Formats: structure tokens, sequence, C-alpha cells
């Protein structure tokens, strides 16, 4: 037999009873302690250890570390592994790192703490740093606090050169309460991670370790260091946690900001990857399909209800093809979680939506912005950052994404500064003018609407593009808008033609529309010229043609300029010697003409 | 007597822990060890039965076989048995067979190979066969390797004589290797080692020698005893040069089908799995462009013109899946391959022609007469062979996939008999007679028109498929042979109006065609009526009309029955007042009436 029978009854009665075991019981720990000090099979006895882990209080994991000739062996039973120590305590923490240290669960992490601070307490922190680690520093040997040691440069470092030691000092709550309290320390700190940054799984079970990391990523000394190195900040971002923790400290951004190859290569391949990873996704899960059909033509060939022997390797392989599809989809999905932790982040949004580097990526690269579109976060913070659309109204491929997207459109429409640098844009302009869309909905937006078609430039535009035309005649905002600007009125003036194109919507839109058009003269016939009319915000509608069908003619010219013939008539009365004018109206005839002419007002 | 109680404990723990007991642990393998080396009760003790045969390692098995004093008693209780003997390994593997073997599970068949392969491949093989099977040879004793024992002819005889010894050699790879590279290994296999066992590593073994494998597959003796194992036949079937070798070797096919296991299970799925893989193999030729774009698309994040880091993985994982699913690619492609092998051999396919439940298959199993259509010779030795056609024309699927494929329709054509057998079936005439394509080919083919339109049964449908009679009145040669038979001349005069239908079509194929028809008469008109003309291979164009369009008829009767009319018609000259007869004519009036005739001879 290798352990003795109770405690094999011990186990038998634990697994039977959960909590409620007589062993577990305060007044029997006599026994539970000889139990968890002498056995192994208790630690390598999976079906228990829930219970078990239960059962340790403060003071057994104390008489663990205390007592105990075989603590490693013991933790290696308890988590399947290798990677501790053979013996008792001191053994167990000679050899620990951070990596080792993180596998731990809560209770052991804090039983080494304290058995850590008990052997601190017993002789001087200095001295038992230095002879436990074999540090060979002497002036660590005399200093008898945290603080004298975190005053020694030297001495700190001799502490974090060690993977050992530093485990000592980063995972001791007092100890590290210090480093966090200590300016200088933190400094140390982030330098320690610029030696280690290219020792790969020394960095990762940095990141990994919520202490470290947390007290890292929030302090500016270290992330000063950090920032420097753009392969350290590479790192942070191949992790999830740290990069959740990093992008919702400000200062810590502008930190990693002050450097040109993360703000240039870095950041925007984090912003354009979640497009890029979704496709490669989409195409990971047509793969499962394929896979599963090309497997089912193997499946259908059966021999007694199981596969024909001859196929055996055409399923097994289906299976190898199934497995490292699943691996590749997972990881995958952990890559598009740290760009969505990113585009989440107002705080991080918001920043890189005032950076012109960015932006101008953002505008160059194919992805950045769908990405930013993915997520109503980083939409809100590029659509109506105005300096954001300051730059992105140059890039015509974004910025046809824009007007294409209606959700970032409106987005970018709620600010009005952004429609004043939209209008002055000729190619923008083009791009929304021959957009049906989007100049659907510009023009029942009153704010963009009224700036564009007062705007020379926007306003140009729309005059020759029949589809915005088409638009705004057939909305009565938007011509109320159109109406009432002078330069919308020049500009039509001078192109009579397309304004004359458009006469039967302006007509019924005018008539159908009194919440914005106001009748000044219902249709009235004229043999002698009616008095011309001026006023900036009026619209006539004005047939001519001959008196009894004569032919000799009426002409109608607009109040915003008297000079400029609207149109002229002779003949019978028709809807074609019909002429919109703008502005007002001046008639005149050559010869016996006649009218028939309404006017009316934008409200 | 009674086993001590740890182990009692022990067993209790497997039973309530499954594989989470302490006793399974790594660990404690010391303890499990001695647990079931010395243990019955562990090996009788159903209830955690599937638990201990997870447990069992490889080296546990191995532990099993070398130490265990009892390992006969322990399979015996834990398989419920009596067969094997009592003792160590070597009493068991002295009364050894094939039968008890194969009742044995994976991990228990992998014992017994890997533990008498280490005891042959000592230098203590002589000496272990000699005392395991009591071998009473002075020689063996001390020969040290098995090319040692094969220079030996009383050695060899000794061990070959006994059937448990040789149950030893087969399962140790190297010792059978050496059998087959021995210069006398022909009367080895013959006289004694396949009389006692054709099982999957005895064919593994005689397949890697050309000049065995094609002495062992070309021996009616060999082949009779191979032929009665399925599972041997199904090693052939798996090496591609092997079933090069079989399928050209008539005698070893019909062995091989002297077992109905093969031909009803093994054959059909050999001959249905072309079409299955050539499936699979599309779907995995688009998991290939899928896992390009899908790698491509993480390809286009660079890092100073690298790939960027944190998505190296993505890449390696991509390269993996490309990996596998090349070897699934090729893997496929090598079955497809002895499927071709199969259905180039005229003489496996020949002889699979004429076997009624391989045809049967043929006929009910979806992808089998695709793949047999995908190669020239087994399409034309299914195609070719009457009795296939024979039962092949009684299934609907198969044969309707038969008139719709043009090659494997020519094919069957070019027999008569097959031509006999498809006349005399009302399912396959339905068939061809309402197709297209298919009656097009038997119009143009002499010998298939020939006997349809003088078989009652073909014919009869012929008359009453549109389809058909369209093709047939639209070619010269089928129109010819129609009229020449009296068969077609009673059912057609017996549906008049079905003929007359067709009237332009026939008389544009006769007046076409002058391969196949020759005027007799030329048309004329005709007052009184023309002299009447029986002759079977007569074709008559009558128009009935009126004198000088009056209302009075002119009357058509056919030649070949002059009692029944074949038309009339009063009025003037019209497309629709004229008739097709049969066998010559006779013609009459009612009142003064009018013909326009012309007569034609079928060639
Ligand atoms: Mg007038
Ligand atoms: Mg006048
Ligand atoms: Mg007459
Ligand atoms: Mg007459």
């Amino acid at each position: 037999q290798g352990e003795p029978l109770n405690f094999l009854s011990y186990l038998q009665d634990i697994k039977l009873n959960g909590l409620d075991s007589y062993v577990l019981f305060i007044g029997n720990a006599r026994i539970w302690e000889e139990l968890y000090l002498n056995s192994l099979y208790l630690f390598s006895d999976r079906g228990i250890r829930e219970t078990v882990y239960t059962a340790f209080s403060e003071t057994d994991i104390d008489n663990l570390f205390n007592k105990s000739t075989k603590l490693g062996e013991q933790l290696n039973a308890f988590y399947r592994t290798d990677i501790f120590s053979l013996g008792n305590a001191d053994n167990v923490v000679k050899e620990m790192t951070i990596e080792h240290y993180n596998s731990l669960e809560e209770k052991f992490k804090a039983g080494y703490d304290r058995y850590v601070t008990r052997e601190q307490e017993k002789s001087t922190i200095g001295a038992w740093f230095n002879s436990t680690f074999s540090l060979d520093n002497t002036d660590l040997e005399n200093l008898t606090t945290i603080e004298e040691i975190l005053a020694n440069v030297e001495a700190t470092n001799a502490i974090l050169n060690n993977s050992n030691a530093i485990v000592a000092l980063t995972m001791c709550k007092s100890s590290m309460d210090a480093v966090v309290a200590s300016s200088n320390a933190m400094d140390l700190l982030g330098q320690y991670i610029l030696r280690v940054t290219t020792e790969s799984p020394v960095i990762r079970a940095i990141l990994k370790n919520n202490v470290i990391r947390d007290a890292i990523i929030n302090s500016d000394e270290a992330m000063t260091q950090i920032s420097s190195n753009e392969n350290s900040v590479m790192e942070i971002f191949n992790d999830l946690e740290a990069t959740k923790v990093l992008v919702q400290n400000q200062n810590s951004i502008n930190k990693i900001l002050t450097n040109n190859v993360t703000v240039e290569k870095i950041i925007p391949n984090l912003l354009e990857m979640k497009y890029n990873l979704q496709t490669s996704l989409n195409y990971i899960n047509t793969i499962k399909s394929n896979i599963a059909s090309g497997k089912g033509q193997i499946m259908a060939i059966t021999y007694n209800e199981e596969i024909f022997p001859i196929l055996k390797n055409a399923v097994k392989n289906y299976d190898g093809m199934e497995t490292t599809r699943n691996i590749s989809q997972r990881d995958i999905e952990e890559k598009i979680k740290i760009s969505d932790a990113i585009l989440e982040s107002s705080i991080a949004m918001a920043t890189f939506a005032n950076n012109s580097i960015i932006v101008n990526k953002v505008g160059d690269r194919v992805g950045i912005i769908e990405s930013i579109f993915s997520k109503t976060v980083s939409l809100n913070a590029f659509m109506k950052s105005t300096t954001a659309i300051n730059i992105l109204v140059n890039k015509t491929t974004a910025f046809t994404k824009i007007a294409n997207n209606s959700t970032a459109f409106n987005a970018m429409l709620t600010i009005s500064e952004n429609n004043v640098t939209i209008a002055n844009n000729t190619t923008a302009m083009g791009i929304i003018a021959n957009n049906a869309q989007a100049m659907s909905t510009v023009a029942n937006n009153d704010t963009s609407i009224s700036v564009f078609v007062n705007n020379t430039t926007a306003m140009g535009i729309i005059a020759n593009s029949s589809t915005a035309m088409t638009k705004i005649t057939l909305t009565g905002l938007a011509l109320n808008r159109m109406v009432k600007s002078n330069t919308a009125k020049s500009i039509l003036i001078s192109k009579n033609s397309t304004l004359q194109t458009y006469k039967n919507n302006i007509q019924n839109t005018i008539q159908g529309s009194t919440a914005y058009f106001r009748t000044i003269t219902g249709f009235a016939d004229a043999d002698d010229n009616p008095p011309q009319t001026i006023n900036s915000t009026y619209v006539g509608i004005t047939y001519c043609y001959g008196y009894k069908g004569n032919s000799y003619y009426g002409i109608v010219y607009h109040g915003y300029n008297t000079s400029i013939e609207a149109g002229r008539g002779n003949g019978y009365k028709d809807e074609t010697k019909k002429f919109i004018t703008l502005g007002g109206a001046r008639y005149d005839q050559s010869g016996d003409g006649y009218f028939t002419y309404a006017m009316y007002q934008a409200i």
C-alpha cells in the first residue's frame, strides 16, 4: 500500500459527503491537517477537488506552507503539472515565476503572500531577499523596509532581474502597495518591461498577471517607458484584458500616441483588422459547411452500418481538417474581440478622431472605415468630429462609403459645421448630389439643405444634378429653402432651361405643400401687363399666350433679375407655354399678348 | 485467498470517481500497476469495466503481458469466458487461436501483437518459440533471428506444424516480412500459413513484395483460401497495384465472387464509390480556394513588409488547414484510382455485367450507374451485356438515365438482342418513346427501328407517343421501315386519325428522301375512280375534293385493308383534304368527285 487505509477511508467519506464529511468538521481538524500534510492522493483525486479547495481555510493553507515537506509535489498533483519544484515551501518559492504563479488559484496565491510576509518578518526584508535568491548584493543586505529598497536603484533592479525575486516582490500585497506608491519604482518597473519585451513568454506572463498589468497600464511613469518601445505596446494589444484596461486610461492612450510608429502603423492595423478578420471568419464558416458536405459524401458509403473500411482514413482526414479549422476560428474570434475593445471605447475613439495621422489612415486604407462603422461608439466619434470630417471630405472612397451608409451619413449631418465643410467640397457634393438616398436625407434635413442651397459651390453642383433637383423639386421643405436662397435663385436663373425642366414638380409641390408655401395671387387672366412684383421669397407661375389665340406673344421675366426672360408664348393657353419665375415676376407683351398668372411665397 | 483491503478501497474509489480517481492519476501509476498485475476483482468488476478499459495505457497493457502471472484468469474474467488458458502471457499465447484473438478488444489485440513482436525480435526467438509452444526441437533453441530459423528446415517445420505458433508468427510484422522475403516463400504460404490464417497482417505483408503478391493473386489455391475471408479481399482492394493485378485474372475474380458478402457489399461499394469520391473532391477543391481567400484577408494587414505580429498565428493556422486538406485530397485521389482500375478492366466488368446481384445493385443504388458511365470499358461491358439489359429494363430510374446518356444508349443499341429485350418491355418502351433524344437515335438506327416497328408491343406504344411518331415521320429510314411493317400498318390504320395527324411530315419525308422512297405514280388528276393498287410497301397521298369545287365527295381507303376509309373531301382542292394511305389505295366517289393522287414505295 502507498498511503494508510484510514486516509483512503477519509477520501471515500469526502467523496460521499462533500463538506458534510466528519473529516471536514472543525472539531476534527487534527486529522484533517494530518491528511493534507501527508497525503498525495488527496491532491490527485480530481473527483473531490472542488470540495477540497473549498475546505481549505486560511489556517489550513498556512499550515501547508509552513509544515508540508512536499508542497511542490502536492501542487503539481493538484494542478496536473510539473512546473513547481519539489520539497517544502522554500524550494517552491525559490523556483517560482510569474507564469507559474498565475497558474495558481486564489487561496494559494494568498498563501504565498502570507508565507513570504512571515519569512520577511522573521529576519529583515533586505537580508531575506538577498539570501533567499542569492542576489549577492550587500546594499540590499542592510535595508530594513521596502521603502529603503525602492530608494536604492541597484537593489531594486537586483530584485527585478531575478525571475523568482520579482514574484516575491510583486505578489506581496503590502510590498506591491509601496511599489505602486513610489514614483521611482514604477519607472524601474517600466524599464524592466522594455528589457523583457523580446522574451515572449516572460512578457505574456507579465500581461496575464492582473496586479502587475493594472499597475503598469495605469502608471504615468511606466507607460512613459513602454510607449517608447512600439514592440512593447504590440504585446499589450495582443492581450484582450490588457487592451481593455488600456483603452480606459486617457493618459496612457496619449502616452502610446507619443510614438510615431504606434500612431502610423500599429493603431491603423488594429482598426483595419476587424474587417479583414470578419471576412476571413466568413470564409472559415463556409469551410465548415464544405467539410461537412465532403465528409457526408464519404459517410454515405456504408458497410454493416459502419464506414466502408477502405475509406476510413478519408473520414479521419475530414475530422482533422475540422479540428484545425475550429482552432483557426477561435483564434480569429479572439482578435476581433480586441478590435471591439478598441472600437467600443469612447476615450480611445474620440482621441483617435482628433488625430490627423490616424484620420488620414482611415481615409486612405480600405477597411478601416468599415470597422469604424461596425460600432456605434466608433461611428459617432468619427462622424461627429469636425476635424475628422474636415480631413475625410477629401477622401473620395471613404466619403462615398459614408454617403452609402445611411447611419454614418445621418450621424455626420447632426453637426452643422460638418454641413458647411461638405458644402465647400466639390468632390463630396458631386457624390451626394448623384446619390438618390443621400439627396433624400439632405432634402428632408432643414439644416443640411439650408446650408447647401445657400452655398455657391454646393448649389452650383446641385443645379447640374438631375437627381438632386428632382428630389428638391418634390420636397416642400427643400424647395422652400432653395426658393428663399438668393444664391440658388441666381444660379437657377442663369440656367433657366434647367429650371423650367422641373416646372411641373415645382407647381405640384407648391400647390400641395401648404405647410411651406402660401398663395399670394390665385390664377388670373390678364390682357394688359400685370404690375411687376419683386420679392426674394416669391415664386410665380405664368401662362403666356396670345389674345383670343392670336400669334402675338406674352413674355415673363424673373423677379430676382427682371432682365432675364423666363419664357414666352403665343397661340392658345397650353401647359408647354407655362413658366416658373423666381423672386417675383415682370410681364411684357410683343403685340396684343395675354397672361394667366399666379404668385406664391415660400413661408 | 481474498485480495488486500487497499485493493478494495481502490476499486471503490474507481467506482465512485471514474477516471477522476486518484488511482488513475499518472502520478500514482505505481499503485495502479500493482492493482492490475495482482487483482482479479478489478477484471471481474463489471460496474467499472468501461473505466478500466479506458484507463489502460499502452504501457499498462505491456506491463500486463510482461509481468502478470495470471493474464489468462484476468482475460477470462474481463470477457466473462473460459477460452483463454491460465497463467502468464506465454501460456495464453500457446493456446491462442484466430477465433479467440478476434474476440479481444483493440487494446488487448495490440498487446498480443506487441508482446509477440518483443519476444520474437529478441535473440531468444528460437528458445521462446521452442518452449512456449512445446516444440521438441533443439536446433530451434539456439537460433537468434527469424532468418536463422528460415534457413533451418527442421526448425521451420517444427514451428509451422503448430497453428498457435503460426498465429504468433503472423502477428509479428518483421517475422512475417522475413517469410515473404524467404526464397521458398510460396510453399510456406501455400502449405502452412494461409491454411491457418488469411488475416489482414498476412495479406499486407504479401502485398509489399511484387513477386509473392503476383504469384498469390494468380494462384488458384491461395485465392480459394483468401476469397473465403471478405476482410482479406478488402485489403487487396485497399492497394492499387494489387487491385490492378487482381482485375486481370478471370479465375481470381470468379473466386472472390464465390463469397456472397463480397458480391453483395464490397463490389457494389467499390462501384458506387467513384461518384461520391468525385463529389467530395469537388468540395475539397472548393475548400482550397476558401483557405486561399481567408488567408489572403489576413496577409493584407502588413507591418514592415511582414505579417502583423498579432496575426501571426492566424497565418499558421491557415497553413495547417492547407496541410491537412492536401493530405485529404491525395487520399481521395488514391481511392478514385482504385475505382478506375476496376472500371477499366474488361475482364472484371464483363463478369460483373453477368452477375444478377451486382446488376440489381446497379439498378437500385444511386451513383453506381454514373460511375459505370464514367469509363468506356465499364460502360460497354454493361450496355452490351444482354443479361444486364434484361435486368435494367425494369429499373425505371436507371433505364431513364441510360436513355438520357447518348453514349450508353448507342452502346446498348449495338446488340440486336438488346433491341428485342427492349421492344417487349412496356416500361422501357414507354421511356424511350417519350424521349426526343433517344427516339432520334432509334429512328436513325436501322436495327432498332426495324425491331420496334415489327413488334406489337413497342409499335403499340410508339403509335400512342406523339414524340416518337414525330421523329419517325421526319426520318426517311424509320418511315420506310414502319411503312413496310405489316404490324405497324395494321396498328396505324386502326388509328387512322393518329396517322393523318402526321400527313405533312409523311409527305415531306417521302418526297425529300429519295434514298428510301421512290415514286410509282406522280401526282395526277382524276375525274373517275383510279384503279386500286395493293402492295404492302406502298404509300399513297390523295387529295379528295369535288368536281369543279362542287359539294360531292372523293373518298380514299387504305390498300392494306380496302374497307377502312383513310379520308374524304368535297369542295376545292385543299391541304386539309389530303390523306395518307398505307399498303396501297382504293378510290371511290359519292357523286361526281375528283382526285389528285400520287403513289410511292418504300425501297
Ligand atoms: Mg394684351
Ligand atoms: Mg391690347
Ligand atoms: Mg367525278
Ligand atoms: Mg364524272
